[PDB]
């Protein structure tokens, strides 16, 4: 079902990241783990302690797709276990701002065709797979967003209801 879900997501913020690389999703998926520049660990971490429920939704570069959306459970954090991220060309992890955990709601694929009737107003209107990496998603197109992917059976929101 869907009802679970949609509690989660009331009254929720939205975040599109962007990620270069398939590998990175897939530590974020395995460990449970996000980290961001600066400038978008600021605006989550105020997210964070805004809002019922921080939601960041995956995108990989030139996938066409995004592939799963995930809870903030907590603020950013210095100091934890190591993350072996590939960082992109030149960069180096000094430059990452702290770790944020992540539980993940749904860890199945979405194709950009299926989502080309969602435009964001915070992006200009243009459609939601549009978006630099931290852009957030307006509230309606976000929700929307989320009940277009595939219901993933292998996560049961209960415990993530238990942590809002």
């Amino acid at each position: 079902g869907t009802s679970k879900l949609k509690y989660v997501l009331q009254d929720a913020r939205f975040f599109l990241i962007k990620s270069n690389n398939h590998e990175n999703v897939s530590l974020a998926k395995a460990k449970g783990v996000w980290s961001t520049l600066p400038v978008n660990e600021k605006k989550l971490n105020l997210a964070f302690r805004s809002a019922r429920s921080v939601i960041l939704i995956f995108s990989v570069r030139e996938s066409g797709k995004f592939q799963g959306f995930a809870r903030l459970s907590s603020e950013s954090h210095h100091g934890g276990s190591p993350i072996h991220w590939v960082l992109p060309a030149g960069m180096s992890a000094k430059m990452l701002g702290g770790v944020f955990k992540i539980d993940w709601i749904c860890r199945r694929e979405l194709p950009f065709t299926k989502s080309a009737h969602l435009t964001n107003p915070w992006n200009e209107h243009k459609p939601v797979k549009i978006g630099r990496d931290g852009q957030e998603i307006e509230l309606e197109c976000g929700t929307q967003l989320c009940l277009l992917f595939p219901p993933d059976e292998s996560i049961d929101l209960y415990q993530v209801i238990h942590k809002m």
